[PDB]
């Protein structure tokens, strides 16, 4: 699914992305934006053979399961194919985990480069929320 920028806005808050450990809406869309594109289906292969997936390009080498990354954990305890679906709660619920755990949205090196200290509310401008 590609999502249109105030239908995935939507979808965060519905899934309590808003303001989840202080990071605002325009931040996860921004994100997003940069990882994805909107498209729920996108992946990209990495140098080191592990792969990201979905609307937030979570990255098999910690978070999820594609049986091809060896050495890897599946910290989400999910197949990486479920971060693929149209239905953005698998991502949501894993994004998470990973921005709980002390770098915060760092994690994401797009939304460090792209949206990190940037006017991240023009993301959500306009949308009914
Ligand atoms: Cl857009
Ligand atoms: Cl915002
Ligand atoms: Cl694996
Ligand atoms: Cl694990
Ligand atoms: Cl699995
Ligand atoms: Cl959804
Ligand atoms: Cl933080
Ligand atoms: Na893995």
């Amino acid at each position: 699914k590609v999502f249109g920028r105030c239908e995935l806005a939507a979808a965060m808050k519905r899934h309590g992305l808003d303001n989840y450990r202080g990071y605002s809406l325009g931040n996860w869309v921004c994100a997003a934006k940069f990882e994805s594109n909107f498209n729920t289906q996108a992946t990209n292969r990495n140098t080191d053979g592990s792969t990201d997936y979905g609307i937030l390009q979570i990255n098999s080498r910690w978070w999820c399961n594609d049986g091809r990354t060896p050495g890897s954990r599946n910290l989400c305890n999910i197949p990486c194919s479920a971060l693929l679906s149209s239905d953005i709660t698998a991502s949501v619920n894993c994004a998470k985990k990973i921005v709980s755990d002390g770098n915060g949205m760092n994690a994401w090196v797009a939304w460090r480069n792209r949206c990190k200290g940037t006017d991240v509310q023009a993301w959500i401008r306009g949308c009914r929320l």
